[PDB]
């Protein structure tokens, strides 16, 4: 299968999926107005992705990988920038403005962190064991707290709580080398771990009181997802990747229907 990654931005919303079919990533934009494909063309064998908003633009930070090289692909407005990233299998997510970005890198079943707090990358704490690796997080005002789901050659939810790495409470039931996704929202907040296990895409869901089993249900060997807020209401996208087939699956309160991306 083909390996996806997915950011949106705005109420609008505007969603960019990056697609990597043998060793070229390829972009696929939805600006409210139609799914057309995008500037973005860079080698790469992986990619993860995560984005900002600084004043009324966009700024995207896109990480293709080959090997153990990480190149990353900045978007701040103009153009298609090579970045000041150094270190596969990848994950990142940001959060502020200035701002501070987490990449964690699943490199040989043990992920490691590499950290931006504006001012240069500096090698961070984090240190666990696991084959794939996905990663979320939010704030709360002050503090951050990120959720990285390591998963076992067994997934398990490391927390960040702005002080020390904890050992979370996520139960799910995977298989080897199972491949792992997630998004959040809201303060509490609502955590959804999509988990990829032979061919059928799984949720996993927390809305801050006991992990349960969601409803989504399909097939796919990747998975990725992104979310967004129209009001109180959560709008979700979860990429399913089959071969090159991607199906869009849309939840908008209303169950789960259909999306308008091709299969491609």
């Amino acid at each position: 299968s083909v390996q996806t990654a997915a950011t949106s931005w705005g109420t609008v919303p505007s969603i960019r999926v990056y697609t990597a079919n043998n060793g070229k990533i390829t972009e696929r934009c939805w600006d409210g107005k139609g799914w057309y494909t995008g500037a973005f063309n860079e080698p790469g064998d992986n990619v993860s992705v995560t984005s900002w908003l600084v004043g009324s633009a966009i700024h995207i930070r896109v990480y293709a990988s080959t090997g153990t090289t990480t190149t990353e692909w900045c978007w701040d407005g103009n153009g298609w920038t090579k970045g000041a990233y150094t270190s596969d299998q990848t994950a990142a997510t940001s959060w502020g403005t200035v701002p501070s970005i987490r990449v964690y890198t699943a490199n040989n079943g043990k992920i490691t962190e590499r950290c931006w707090d504006g001012k240069g990358w500096y090698t961070g704490a984090f240190n666990e064991p696991g084959d794939n690796v996905s990663v979320t997080s939010w704030l709360v005002g002050s503090a951050i707290h990120i959720r990285v789901y390591a998963s076992t050659g067994t997934t398990t939810e490391w927390c960040w709580d702005g002080n020390g790495w904890t050992k979370g409470a996520y139960t799910s039931s995977t298989v080897p080398g199972d491949q792992t996704a997630a998004t959040s929202w809201g303060t509490v907040p609502s955590i959804r771990v999509y988990t990829a296990n032979n061919g059928k895409i799984t949720e996993r869901c927390w809305d801050g009181k006991g992990w349960y089993t969601g409803a989504f249900n399909e097939p796919g060997d990747n998975v990725s997802v992104t979310s967004w807020l129209v009001g109180s209401a959560i709008h979700i996208r979860v990429y399913a990747s089959t071969g090159t087939t991607t199906t869009e699956w849309c939840w908008d309160g209303n169950g789960w229907t259909k999306g308008a991306y091709t299969a491609t």
